C-alpha cells in the first residue's frame, strides 16, 4: 500500500515539487511515463530544475533511450541522484543528468557492464541480431565516453564484465559530479 | 502507479496520460492490439471534433503488433481533418514504424537516440493444404498493401522496399529520416 | 489504461472515459471478440440511446474478429427491433459474427475505412459423446448456418447458394470487394 | 506380443513374407517396413510379400520411403486392409500390387487432402504453402494413376474427410476386391 | 483489507500525519522507494521534528535497505527507530541505523543479525566478480555496524557468521538499540 | 464482499474501529499485525482512558507478529478487552490470554486451541542447532507469558501444550486463559 | 517393435551385414556415433567393398553430421548414399558426401536444402562470438557443398537462404545425387 | 538402437580392438566407464596402443580429471582422436593424448573455455566456491599450457571467452599433433 | 555399459574392484556391502580395492559400507579418482592403514552433515540431536583414521573444505598420492 498525503498517493506529492522517480526496472510503460513527466514539467515550468530519482537495475536499452532523449531535448536541467542502486541502463541514466547535477548518496551502488539480449532462428538472423546489440553497445560507450571524460577504449574494457562502482568511485569515473554527504 | 498531476485553478487531478490528451497528445506506447487500437482511433475522433484545425500529436513507443489494428490507427489518421505530427521516442518496429510513416507530410519525427525497425509480416497457419494456401495468399497481399503504402509514404520503390523488410532492418532516426519513414530529426532546444 | 476526457460545460467540468463520451454522441463500441458481456452491453446500450432519442442514427463501430453466434444474433435482434437507424463502420476488422453484424446495419448506412479487411466464413464447434449426441450437436450448427446464410443472403442481396460456396473456406475481403459483395454499401474514403 | 514354438507373433509372421503396418507412419515404421522389404527381396526375388495394413496414415515423406520401395523391388507386394486405412495407409493400400489390392468386408477406407502448418516471416508461410500444395499434386496425380480416376475428381474428393466402406473402395479403385469368407 | 478513519485516510496514511513511517514488510525497491518518498516529504513539512520508524521486517535487498539508511543520514530531522515484532538482517540495520539515543524495541521483540545472502553463477570470473562484490557489502555493512553498536569489527564479523537471535535486552547491551521500552 | 453503512459512509469494519473495536479476524502474518498495532496506537491517542474491543477469530500463524500484537497491548494505557467468537487457536489462543485483567471473554460455543509453535530448520547441522535453539526459546518465553496471565505452572503448560489441545469456552476459563464465558440474555 | 530373422539378428543389423548402414532419424552425437562405428566396423571388414547409407533423415547437429562426413571420407571404401522418405538440412549435406557417382534417391524422395539454425544469449560480445561461429559454419558447408554439386558458393548461398525443397530429380540436375534410382528389372 | 555384428554390440566389439568411446556429455556414470576400460586394456596389454574417440562437448571437470589422471597412470600409449566436436573437458581431453598421438579429422571443431559453475548463501559460502572454481581454472590452464606448449597467460586469455577452433588451428595451438587427412 | 563374457564392472569385480561410483543411497550401500560379503566368501585374505568417485550420501547408507569394511577379514584399500566428497570423503578415510589412495588431481571435499527438519518444537529439538549426535560420530571416527584432533576436525568441516591429493595425504585422509 502507497500512502496518501493532504489528496495525493506519495510519489505524486513529489510530481508537485518536479521530482520523477525511476524506482523500478526499465521497460516502455515505465519510459513512457517517465518521458511524459518530463514534458508536463517543463511546460509548467521551462526554467527550473527537475530532479530525478534513481532506484533501478535498468532493464530496455530502446526504453531508456527514450528517457535519454526526452532528457536532453527539454529546456529544463535534469538533476539524477542514485540512492540505492544504479544498474546497467540505470546507471547509464545516471551519468546523463545535467553537467555538474549528477549526485549519489555514499552507500548507492553503481553497476556498469555491456548490453544483455539474445537471437536465435537461421545463421543470417544471427547474424542482423549480433549487429544490432554490438551497434547498440557502440552507441552506449559512445555517449557515455562523452558524459565521463573516458576514452571509448577505457569503456569497452571496463563494461566487458560486471563492474560494482561504489558512489565515490562512480565520481571517480565520471558517472557522476557529487557523492552527496550527509551532516554530521 | 500511474501519476497524477495536480495544477492550482481559481486544485484539479489528472492522470498524467489524460492531461497530455488535453493537450491533443495521443500515446502510442504500447503492443499494438485491438485495445490500443480503439482507444486511439476514438482519440482521434475526440480530438478533430474538439479542433478540426489543431494538430494532433501522435507519441509512438510500440514494437509493433496486429496488421489490421495498425491499420484502423492509419485509416482513422488518414480520415481526420487535423494533421497528425508523429514522433518515435524510444523505438517504432513493424506496425509501429508504418504508423510513424503514416504522420502528416513534414511533421515526421523522432529523438537521435530513437530505433526504428522494418520487416515483413508475421502469421501462421495450421491445417489442410488447401486452409494453409488461403492463409498464405492472405499475408501475402497484406505485405504487398503495407508495401505499396510504404512506397508511397517514403518515396522508396515496392521492389527496395520488397528487398529491405525481407529480414530484420534496424534503423537510426537518422537512417530512418534518409529512407523517408520520417522528415526530421529533433535536435535539443537550446 | 482508458484515458480521460475533461469537457467543460456552464455547470462546470464534466469527466467521461473515453468510450462513454463517445456514446454521448450514440457512438457504440464493438471492439473485441463477441461474448455474453459484450453482447449485454451493446444490447444496453442500443435500448439506452432508443430511449433518449427514437429518431436519430446510433453509430456502430466495428474491429471485432467476431465470436460466439447468440452472443451476435442478441447484438442483431436489437439492432433490428429499435426504432433508430444503426449504423455500422469497419475500421482495422470484421470477421466471422462481426462481418454479420457489419452487414446486419441499416440500408445504405454500413461502412468500410479504405483499408478494413472483412472476412466472412461458416461457424466453428464441437461435439463430444455419444453418436446420437454428435448427431444433435451437427443438426443444431446446421441450422445455425443455414439461419446465418438466410439473413446474409437477405441482407448482401446475394443467394443463399452463392453465400454456402463463398463461406465454405476463409475468405477475405477488401473494403472494396466488400461493397461490391453487398455486405457495406459504400467505402467511406479520405477527404 | 506373444510367443510361438520360439518366434514373437510378428517376426514369425515375417518368414512367410508378411509385413506389418499397424500404426501411426512416423519415420522410424517407415525405416523397419522399408528394410524388411529389401530383406525379404533377397531372400526370394519372386514370392510374393503381404502388406498387412491396420493404420491411421501419418508422414507424407515417410509413406513415400515404403511407397518407393514398394514399387522398386522385384517382389508383387499385396496390400490388405483390416480394420482400417486412412490418409497414407490408403494411399499405401493403393500402391499394392495391380490386381492383388484387398480389404474385409468391414474394414474402413479414409482419403483426404494432407495437413500440416506454418508459422513466421509472410515468405516463410508461402515457401510452406508451396510445399504442401505440391505434396498433394504428387499424392494426386500418384492416386489418379493406381485408382483410374482423373486428378481432378481425386482432388474435389480428398477436399474433405471422405469414408468408404470396401466395397466403395473397391468401385472407387483403391482396392482390387472385397476379401469373402 | 485495511481499514479506514475519518478527510478519510488509510490506518498507515493516518500514522503518516504524526511523522511514523512503516517499515513492516520484506524490504524491496518499492518498500525503499516508499519509505525514502516518506522521509523526504516529513523533513519537507518540518525539519526539526522527530519521525519514528516501526520495523517490523525480517530484511530483504542489500541496496534498497541502503537507499533508506542514507536517506535516514542525510535528512535533518532524527529518526527514532523501534522494533515491534521482529528485526532481522538489513531490518536489524536499519534499526541499529536510528537516532542516537532513540533506538527502541518492545520487550518481546526479536532482533537477528546474519551475514548477507546472494547468489553467482556462469564463468569462473563472473563467479570471482560476485564473491569480491559481495564480501566488499559485508565490509561494508559491518563497518557501519561497528560504529553504531560500538562494537570491534573483528566481533562482528564472528557475531554475524551465522544467525544470531538476540533479545530485546541482549539487542540493548551489544549496541543495536539504546532502551528497552518497558510498559508503564 | 464488505458492505458499506451510511449515518459520512463507513465499510463494516472501518465503522466497528469508530467504536473501538479491533478485528483480528484472520490468520496472524506481519500485515495482520502491523493493521492492528497501528489501530491500538490509533485509538490510544484518540482516548487513552476509554476501553478497546478486540475480536478474536483466528487460527494463529506467526509468533513474531502475534508478539508485536502483544507488546502494543501491554505497552498502551487503554484495557484492552479480547473477545474470542467462532475459534482461538495457537498464536491467537496466546492473544485471548494476554487481554486486560478480568476482560477476556468468550461465547459459550466458541473454540479454544492451544499447542506448542511450529517451525522448520534446514541445511548444515550446525544451522539446524541454531534453529532450534530457536524455536525451543521461543516456546519458553510463550510458556512463561502463559503462566503468568492463566495462573498455571510452566511444567503444566508444557504437558498441555506438547499436543493440540481443544478446549471449549467453559474449559478456557477454568484453565485461565479467559476470565467470563459471555452467556446469552 | 523391431523385428527377428534367423542366428537371431534385429532387421538393422542383419543389413550391417550386407554392409548397410541406417541413417534413419535425426542427426544427434548419439546417432553419429553409431553410424561412425559402422563404418570403422566395415572398413576392417573389407576395405574395397561398397558400403550403402541409407538416409531418411531431418537432419540435426551439425558439428554430429561431420562426424559422419569426415569419416566417410576418411576410409577407403565407397559410401553410397541413398536417399528414401526425406533428406533435410544435415540429412541432404551427407546424401551429396556420397562416392562421386554412386549418390542415389529413389524417385519420390524429398531433399531440402537451408542455411544451419542455432542460438545465442547473453552479453554482446558473448552474441558475436556465437554468430561469429554459425557463420564460418555456414562457410563451411556452403564450401563443401559447392566442391559436391558443382555449383558455386554463392549460388549455394542464395539457394539455402530459405527451405528450398527439392525433387529427386531436380537433386540430380543441382548435383546432390548422381542418379534417380529406377526400379530393378525382373 | 545399437546395432549388433560370438555376437558384439558395436561399441564391445571397438572395446575388442582397444577403441575407447567418449561420445557424450561428460559425467561421473561416463567417467567410471572410461576409467574402468582403460585399467581392463592395460591389464590385457601394457605396450599396445589405446585409441581414444572423442565427440564430447564436456561437462563435470572432477569426472574429466578421473579420465585424465588414468590415462597418465597407465602404461599404454592413449591415442586420441576428435571426431564430430570436443568442447571444453572434452578438448582438454583430446590435449592429454600421448605426445605425437593426438588428432582431428580435417572438419571436426575443437573449442576451449574457462569452467562453469554456480554458487548460492553467505558471502563465505560463495567466497569458498569462487576460491574452488579459480583454482580449477588454473590447474587446467596450467596443464594445457604444459600440452600444447603456449604461455599460461596466453591459455589465460584465449580460455576467457567461448574460443572455437578449426582442425589445423587446432594443430598450430599445440592441443593435437595432425589434422588426420583422408586416404 | 561395454561388454568384455562380463559387463565391465562385473569383470573389475572378478578382480576383487567394487565400484562405489555414485551418490550413496541405500541401493548403492545394499550392492557394495552384498559384494564385500561376496568377495570374503571367496577370499578371506586377498586385498579388496574400493574405487570412489562419489559426492557422498545418506549417513546410513555410508556407515552401512563402513562397518561392513571393518567386520571383513580382508584389507579393503581405497582409491579416490575423480572426486570424493562428504560421506566418499569419509570411506576414502576409512580404507586400510597404509592403503589410502588417491590420483594427482582427484578432488577431496570434507564438511559437516546436512539435514532438515520441520514440524512441532519437540520434533525439531529431536532432530537436532540426532544430526548432531551424528556429526560427533563421523568426526570422532574421522579423528581416529586421520590422527587429527576431534576439535580440528570439528574446526575444519564447518564449510566446505576442498583438499587436493597432496592436501588430504598431509591431512591424513590418504597415505599416498598414486604418481604416475
Ligand atoms: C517539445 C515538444 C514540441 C514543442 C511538440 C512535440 O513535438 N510534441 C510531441 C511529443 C509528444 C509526446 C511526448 O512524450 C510524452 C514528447 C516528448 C518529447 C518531445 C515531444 C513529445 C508534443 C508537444 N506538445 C506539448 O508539449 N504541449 C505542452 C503540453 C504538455 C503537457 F504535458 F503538459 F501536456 C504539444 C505542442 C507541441 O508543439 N509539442
Ligand atoms: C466522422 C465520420 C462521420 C461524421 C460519422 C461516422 O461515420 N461515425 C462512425 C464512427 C464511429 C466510431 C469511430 O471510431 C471510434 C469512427 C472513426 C472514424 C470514422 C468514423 C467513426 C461517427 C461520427 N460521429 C462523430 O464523429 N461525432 C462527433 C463526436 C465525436 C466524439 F468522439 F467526440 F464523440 C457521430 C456523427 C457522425 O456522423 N459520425
Ligand atoms: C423496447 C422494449 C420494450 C418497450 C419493453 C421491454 O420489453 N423491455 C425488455 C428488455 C429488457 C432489456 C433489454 O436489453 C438490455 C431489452 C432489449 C431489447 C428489447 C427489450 C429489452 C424493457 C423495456 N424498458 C425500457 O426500454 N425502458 C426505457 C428505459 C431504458 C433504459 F435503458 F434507458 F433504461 C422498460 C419498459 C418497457 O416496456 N420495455
Ligand atoms: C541390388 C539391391 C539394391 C538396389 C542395392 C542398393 O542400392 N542398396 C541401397 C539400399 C539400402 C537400404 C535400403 O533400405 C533399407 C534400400 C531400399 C531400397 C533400395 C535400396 C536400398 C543396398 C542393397 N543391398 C542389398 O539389397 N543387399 C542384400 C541383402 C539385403 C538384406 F536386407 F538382407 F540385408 C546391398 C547390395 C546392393 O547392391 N543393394
Ligand atoms: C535534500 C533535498 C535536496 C535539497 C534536493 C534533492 O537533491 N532532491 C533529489 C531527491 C529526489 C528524490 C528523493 O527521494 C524520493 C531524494 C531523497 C533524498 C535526497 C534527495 C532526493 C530533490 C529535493 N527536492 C525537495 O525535497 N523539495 C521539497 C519537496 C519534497 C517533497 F517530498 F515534499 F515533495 C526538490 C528541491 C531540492 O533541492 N531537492
Ligand atoms: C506511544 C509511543 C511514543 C509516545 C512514541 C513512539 O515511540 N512511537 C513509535 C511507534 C510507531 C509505530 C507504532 O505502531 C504502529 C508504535 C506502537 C507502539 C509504540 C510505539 C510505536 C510513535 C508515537 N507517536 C504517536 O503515538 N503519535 C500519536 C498519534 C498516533 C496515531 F496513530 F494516531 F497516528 C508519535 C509521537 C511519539 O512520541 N510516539
Ligand atoms: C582407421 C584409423 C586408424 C587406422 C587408427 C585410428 O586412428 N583409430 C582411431 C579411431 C577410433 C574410433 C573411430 O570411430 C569410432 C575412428 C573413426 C575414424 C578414424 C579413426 C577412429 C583407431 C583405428 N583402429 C581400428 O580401426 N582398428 C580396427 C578395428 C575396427 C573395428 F571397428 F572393427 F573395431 C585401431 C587401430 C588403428 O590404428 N586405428
Ligand atoms: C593400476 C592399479 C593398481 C595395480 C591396483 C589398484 O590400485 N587398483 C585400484 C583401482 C580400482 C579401480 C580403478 O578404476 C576402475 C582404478 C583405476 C586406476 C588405478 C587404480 C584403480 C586395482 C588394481 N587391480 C587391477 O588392476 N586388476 C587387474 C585386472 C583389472 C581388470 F580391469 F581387468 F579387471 C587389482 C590389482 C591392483 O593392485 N590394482
Ligand atoms: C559374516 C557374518 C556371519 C558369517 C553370518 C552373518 O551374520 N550373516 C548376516 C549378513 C547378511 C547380509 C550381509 O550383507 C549383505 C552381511 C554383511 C556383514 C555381516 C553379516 C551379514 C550372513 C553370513 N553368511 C555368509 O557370509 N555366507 C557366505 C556366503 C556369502 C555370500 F556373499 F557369498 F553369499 C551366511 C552364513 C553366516 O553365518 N553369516
Amino acid at each position: 500500500l502507497i500512502p496518501t498525503v493532504i489528496a495525493y498517493d506519495i510519489y505524486s506529492r513529489l510530481l508537485k515539487d518536479r521530482i520523477i522517480m525511476l524506482g523500478s526496472q526499465i521497460d516502455d510503460n515505465v519510459a513512457n511515463s517517465i518521458v511524459s513527466q518530463l514534458l508536463f514539467l517543463q511546460a509548467q515550468d521551462s526554467e527550473k530544475d527537475i530532479y530525478l530519482y534513481i532506484n533501478s537495475p535498468g532493464g530496455s536499452v530502446t526504453a531508456g533511450f527514450a528517457i535519454y532523449d526526452t532528457i536532453q531535448h527539454i529546456k529544463p536541467d535534469v538533476q539524477t541522484i542514485c540512492i540505492g542502486m544504479a544498474a546497467s541502463m540505470g546507471s547509464f541514466l545516471l551519468a546523463a543528468g545535467a553537467k555538474g547535477k549528477r549526485f549519489a548518496l555514499p552507500n548507492a551502488e553503481v553497476m556498469i557492464h555491456q548490453p544483455l539480449g539474445g537471437a536465435q532462428g537461421q545463421a543470417t538472423e544471427i547474424e542482423i541480431a549480433a549487429n544490432h546489440i554490438l551497434k547498440t553497445r557502440e552507441k552506449l560507450n559512445r555517449i557515455l565516453s562523452e558524459r565521463t571524460g573516458q576514452s571509448i577504449e577505457k569503456i569497452q574494457k571496463d563494461t566487458d564484465r560486471d563492474n560494482f562502482l561504489t558512489a565515490e568511485e562512480a565520481k571517480e569515473y565520471g558517472l557522476i559530479d557529487e557523492v552527496m554527504v550527509p551532516e554530521t
